[PDB]
C-alpha cells in the first residue's frame, strides 16, 4: 500500500548525462552511441536569442568549437547537424554505458521521469506530465536545458523530452529527441506565454480508481452519468474533455474495482461540486491529475483492499 | 524554477540490488563490497514469524540455504551472520559497483530516497520522510523487503534504510543498515500499530520559504512571533514543538527572504488557526512537510 509521486531508477540515464560547451554557453547533452544530443541554442550568443537564424549560426562552427565532456574525459567532436531543433554531435567514442533505448513522442496527459542536471552531473530525479498545453511543471535552474526526460517500461529507455526554455509563468518547453518541440513554442525569446491548461480528467480518474485499490471509497456515490453530461459539468471546472478512447483505457481498473467508468465519472463531478470536506484521497487535498491509467497499473496492487 | 519532490539520482544504488532466496522467501538484498544486507526474517516460515526464536533459526541456516542472484549471475555465499535484524551473507565476489558509501541512521524529520525494488530488480523511486513516529509512508507491495533508503553527498552514498514490514494502517517499518528498527517495532507477526503522528514543524517552514522563493506570498503578514507562543499553537495542533537549533537551520532562507523564522512562524500559526481561506501553495492544499531546509537550499539555489 502507499501511493507516491514515483519515477523511474535513474542509472541508464546518469550514464549518458555529459556537458556540452559552445563559446561561454554551458549545457547538457545526451551520449548514445556516438552521438551527443543537446539542445541546438547552445550556438546562441546574448545577441542571438531574439531572431537567430540556426543555420547561419551553425555554418560558421567548426567541430572543435564544440566541447564535450563526460564526467573527466574530453569528448572528439568528429561530425555535427542539426535536427530540427536538436544539434547532434558524433564523437569519436561510443558511450559504453549505452541502454537499450528508443526516441518517442508523447500526447498530452502522458507522464515521464526527469533527470534535471547541471554541467552534465544529474543532480535530481523527479515525475513530470505533459500538460494539456504543452508545457511541463519542471523544477529547473539556470543550466539544466539538455536535461531529458524519459519512461523505462520493460528494461528499454524511451526518451520522450529534452528541456529547452522557461516560459514567464515559470512552466517549462522542450522538444522530443528528434527536436521538434511539444506545442506552438519556439527557440526564440521573443514573448511567448503557455495557454491556459487544464486538468487531465483521465488522470484524475486513475487516481480515483488507485484509491479505491487501496482501500478507500467515501467518494462514491449512487449515481451514474452519461458521458456527454459528464463532459458538460467538467469543463465548467477547467477539465479537458473525457473521450471514449479514454473510457476504454480506464477498463481494466473499471474491471479490477467493479466501479464503471461512467460511475466513477459521477462521482468525479460529485467531487468538484462538493469538495473533500476536510478528508483527504492518497494523502492529497486535491484532485492530482499526473498519475497514468498506466502508472496507478504500474505502481497499485492487482488485488483491491475491499 | 519550479517546485518538485525530487529523489537523488539511483544509479549508484541500483548496482547494489540483487536478490536473496532462502526457501520459499524471496526478498531484496544490497550487495556491498563482498557482502549482502537483507532483512533477518527472510530465514522465516510464516509459521516462525508468530513467534521466532531468530538464534535458533540462524544456527540452523548454513551457506548453503541462500540462494543469491546478481541479475542472471549466481554469487557463491561462503558465510552468514546477523547484525540486529539484518542478515549478512558474504559471497565470494566483491561488487565491482560498490561506490564510495556510508551507513547513516537518520532523525525523524529527515528526508531520504528510497529505491523500491521487486526480485532485486529497481522498479521505481521516490523520496519520503521518516516520520515523527518512525514509519515512513512509502509505495511498496509484496516482494519489496531489502529496499533501501538513501542520501548521497557528493560521490558518497549515505544508506539509512532498509524496508522490512507494512503496518496496517498502510505505512511501512524498517530498520537501519546496522538493523536497528527505526520505531518501537519488531520483525514478528504480532499486533503492532503506528502511532499518532505529528507534523514536522520545521520542514513545513522550509516550504513556505521554498514558495516564497518562487513568488507564492499570500500567506506572509505584518506580524512576528516569539517560540514558546508559537510552541503551545504547534501543540494545539500537533505540530512538533519547534526549537532554536530548527530556528538557527532556517537562519539562511530567514535571510534570503527577509522573513524571519519567527516572522514565518506568525504566517504559519495563521494558517494553522485560520485555515488556507481556499487558497494554495506551491500547488498543494495541505501544508506540506517532507522537504527538509537543505531539500529547500539544493532545489532552489
Ligand atoms: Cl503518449
Ligand atoms: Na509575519
Amino acid at each position: 500500500s502507499g501511493f507516491r509521486k514515483m519515477a523511474f531508477p535513474s542509472g541508464k540515464v546518469e550514464g549518458c548525462m555529459v556537458q556540452v560547451t559552445c563559446g561561454t554557453t554551458t549545457l547538457n547533452g545526451l551520449w548514445l552511441d556516438d552521438v551527443v544530443y543537446c539542445p541546438r541554442h547552445v550556438i546562441c550568443t546574448s545577441e542571438d536569442m531574439l531572431n537567430p537564424n540556426y543555420e547561419d549560426l551553425l555554418i560558421r562552427k567548426s567541430n572543435h568549437n564544440f566541447l564535450v565532456q563526460a564526467g573527466n574525459v574530453q569528448l572528439r567532436v568528429i561530425g555535427h547537424s542539426m535536427q530540427n531543433c536538436v544539434l547532434k554531435l558524433k564523437v569519436d567514442t561510443a558511450n559504453p554505458k549505452t541502454p537499450k533505448y528508443k526516441f518517442v513522442r508523447i500526447q498530452p496527459g502522458q507522464t515521464f521521469s526527469v533527470l534535471a542536471c547541471y554541467n552534465g552531473s544529474p543532480s535530481g530525479v523527479y515525475q513530470c506530465a505533459m500538460r494539456p498545453n504543452f508545457t511541463i511543471k519542471g523544477s529547473f535552474l539556470n543550466g539544466s536545458c539538455g536535461s531529458v526526460g524519459f519512461n523505462i517500461d520493460y528494461d528499454c529507455v524511451s526518451f520522450c523530452y529534452m528541456h529547452h526554455m522557461e516560459l514567464p509563468t515559470g512552466v517549462h518547453a522542450g522538444t522530443d529527441l528528434e527536436g521538434n518541440f511539444y506545442g506552438p513554442f519556439v527557440d526564440r525569446q521573443t514573448a511567448q506565454a503557455a495557454g491556459t491548461d487544464t486538468t487531465i480528467t483521465v488522470n484524475v480518474l486513475a487516481w480515483l480508481y488507485a484509491a479505491v485499490i487501496n482501500g478507500d471509497r467515501w467518494f462514491l456515490n449512487r449515481f451514474t452519468t452519461t458521458l456527454n453530461d459528464f463532459n458538460l459539468v467538467a469543463m465548467k471546472y477547467n477539465y479537458e474533455p473525457l473521450t471514449q478512447d479514454h473510457v476504454d483505457i480506464l477498463g481494466p481498473l473499471s474491471a479490477q474495482t467493479g466501479i464503471a467508468v461512467l460511475d466513477m465519472c459521477a462521482s468525479l463531478k460529485e467531487l468538484l461540486q462538493n469538495g473533500m470536506n476536510g478528508r483527504t484521497i492518497l494523502g492529497s487535498a486535491l484532485l492530482e491529475d499526473e498519475f497514468t491509467p498506466f502508472d496507478v497499473v504500474r505502481q497499485c496492487s492487482g488485488v483491491t483492499f475491499q
